[PDB]
C-alpha cells in the first residue's frame, strides 16, 4: 500500500496472508473455511495466515491453516486478469473472535464516490521496495466507470472497477494482490492489477465481487 497508513493491529480481521514459505498475497475470511483472493496468486502448497499484523513475528492472535482446495474461476483469463477471483478452503475451521472475523458478502453492487478500506503487506514505495511487516490501509473512493476505461482504454471489463487518486500518491501496490476492498461492512472488490503504484492517472484495478456471488455461494454450498 502506497501513501496509507498503519492499520493497528487486528483492526482488519477479515484479512489473511496467503503464504507458501513466504507472504506472496492478501485475502479475505467470508467464513470459517473459506477464503476468497485473486485468481492470479494461484499456487499449491497455501498455508493461510489469519489475526496477523507483524507477519515476521508471531504476536499471539495467529491461526495458520494450510488448504484443502483451491478454486480458480472458470472463465479466469491470465493475459487480460478478466474474472480474477480465487476461493480457499480451509483444511479446518477458523476460530472466529474479534480479531478474527468473516467479511460480509455484498448484496448490491456499489456505485462510484463510495469510500472504502484497502488493505496489504504490499510494497509502500512507488519507485523502489520496502516492504512493511505491519498490515497498512489506506480510504480510497470507487471511481466511475468513465474514469477507469479513460485510465485503462481497451482493459476494463463489467468485472472491475477502479478505486484510487487520479493525481496519484495512494495505491495498493505488487504484494496486496488478492486482499480486500470493503466498503460499509461488505466485501466489494479484491485487489487485482494496477499499471505501477501510485502513479498519475493510473488508478488501482479491483476484481468487483458483487458479480460473482451466485458463484461463490453455488460452490461453497457443494464442496
Ligand atoms: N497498482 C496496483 N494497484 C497494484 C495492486 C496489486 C498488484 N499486484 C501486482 C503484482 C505484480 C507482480 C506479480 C503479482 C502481482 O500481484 N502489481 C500490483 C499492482
Ligand atoms: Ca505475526
Amino acid at each position: 500500500i502506497v501513501g496509507g497508513y498503519t492499520c493497528g493491529a487486528n483492526t482488519v480481521p477479515y484479512q489473511v496472508s496467503l503464504n507458501s514459505g513466504y507472504h506472496f498475497c492478501g485475502g479475505s475470511l467470508i467464513n470459517s473455511q473459506w477464503v476468497v483472493s485473486a485468481a492470479h496468486c494461484y499456487k499449491s502448497g497455501i498455508q493461510v495466515r489469519l489475526g496477523e499484523d507483524n507477519i515476521n513475528v508471531v504476536e499471539g492472535n495467529e491461526q495458520f491453516i494450510s488448504a484443502s482446495k483451491s478454486i480458480v474461476h472458470p472463465s479466469y483469463n491470465s493475459n487480460t486478469l478478466n474474472n480474477d477471483i480465487m476461493l480457499i478452503k480451509l483444511k479446518s475451521a477458523a476460530s472466529l473472535n474479534s480479531r478474527v472475523a468473516s467479511i460480509s458478502l455484498p448484496t448490491s453492487c456499489a456505485s462510484a464516490g463510495t469510500q472504502c478500506l484497502i488493505s496489504g503487506w504490499g510494497n509502500t514505495k512507488s519507485s523502489g521496495t520496502s516492504y512493511p511487516d505491519v498490515l497498512k490501509c489506506l480510504k480510497a473512493p470507487i471511481l466511475s466507470d468513465s474514469s477507469c476505461k479513460s485510465a485503462y482504454p481497451g482493459q476494463i471489463t463489467s468485472n472491475m472497477f477502479c478505486a484510487g487518486y487520479l493525481e496519484g500518491g495512494k495505491d495498493s501496490c505488487q504484494g496486496d494482490s488478492g486482499g480486500p476492498v470493503v466498503c460499509s461492512g461488505k466485501l466489494q472488490g479484491i485487489v487485482s492489477w494496477g499499471s505501477g503504484c501510485a502513479q498519475k492517472n493510473k488508478p488501482g484495478v479491483y476484481t468487483k465481487v458483487c458479480n460473482y456471488v451466485s458463484w461463490i455461494k453455488q460452490t461453497i454450498a457443494s464442496n
